[PDB]
């Protein structure tokens, strides 16, 4: 059903779930080489062998974020048809996400396996800005650090390979053009199956930002989307070779 070999977006449906996949190289000015993303009905795979890389904005650190998502991504003003997102955070009872993944990459490549959402003041913004929140959940990372500084750590459960684990998550916060929160699992998992509820993270982000001058009414913000992907690169990265595979995907939003 879906095949992309250049930056772009496409909707598709997986096990009845409407989704969008983006071959996202947002911070790459130019590159040579190959990129291929594909959805075959049963799994999503991504592969990259690119060279002559240079960032558009070196200050942003990473170079790209090939991914697929459920919902409405503000920045692209896009959503596949039939999505249940966006919804106000305060209306989320639980949001269970499950996926099996396998990531491979050249050893020195700054890379991570990250999931995130954008909490916007208004339902359908086309950007995030002061008053909004970007929240990431890193299940894996390699020669990559989240932006900002570490503030606290949280113990948050998730089911690894079918076994309930009590993960230890560092929380990184930065206040740039928007509020940035990144939950980094202290024991990265490079291949496996995870199941967890986004709500726990939301609860934690809420407490962390409870004294912010910028973010005003946390529970009132719109939970717009859930992205799943891998960020890569750094301003010094000149070439990149890595790839991944996602499978056994399923979600459950309870309003
Ligand atoms: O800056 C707009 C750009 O953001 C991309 O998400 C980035 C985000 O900017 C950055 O703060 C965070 O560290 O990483 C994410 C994912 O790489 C978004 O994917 C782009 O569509 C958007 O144009």
């Amino acid at each position: 059903m879906v095949l992309m070999t250049k930056p772009g977006t496409s909707d598709f449906v997986w096990n009845g779930i409407p989704l969008s996949m983006e071959l996202n190289l947002w911070n790459i000015k130019e590159y040579s080489g190959s990129v291929a993303m594909k959805f075959d009905g049963e799994k999503i795979t991504f592969d990259a062998d690119i060279q002559n890389l240079s960032p558009k904005e070196p200050e942003r650190g990473v170079l790209g974020y090939p991914e697929f998502y459920y919902g409405y991504k503000p920045w692209e003003n896009h959503t596949a048809e039939g999505s249940k997102l966006p919804v106000p955070v305060s209306s989320m009872k639980s949001f269970s996400v499950e996926v099996s993944f396998d990531i491979h990459h050249e050893p020195s490549l700054p890379l991570n396996f990250a999931m995130e959402t954008w909490l916007t003041r208004e339902k359908y913004q086309t950007e995030a800005s002061i008053g909004d929140v970007e929240i990431m959940v890193w299940f894996y990372f390699n020669n990559l650090t989240p932006g900002g500084e570490k503030i606290e750590e949280f113990t948050i459960p998730f089911v690894l390979n079918g076994e309930s684990v009590e993960g230890t998550w560092e929380l990184w916060l930065a206040e740039w053009g928007w509020d940035y929160l990144a939950f980094r699992l202290k024991d990265p998992v490079k291949k496996g199956r995870v199941k967890f509820d986004v709500r726990h993270f939301l609860d934690a982000a809420g407490k962390a930002l409870s004294s912010s001058a910028r973010v005003k009414d946390f529970e009132d913000l719109y939970f717009t989307v859930w992205e799943i992907g891998t960020e890569f690169g750094s301003p010094e990265t000149k070439s990149a070779q890595f790839g991944w595979k996602f499978e056994n995907f399923s979600i459950d939003l309870e309003v």
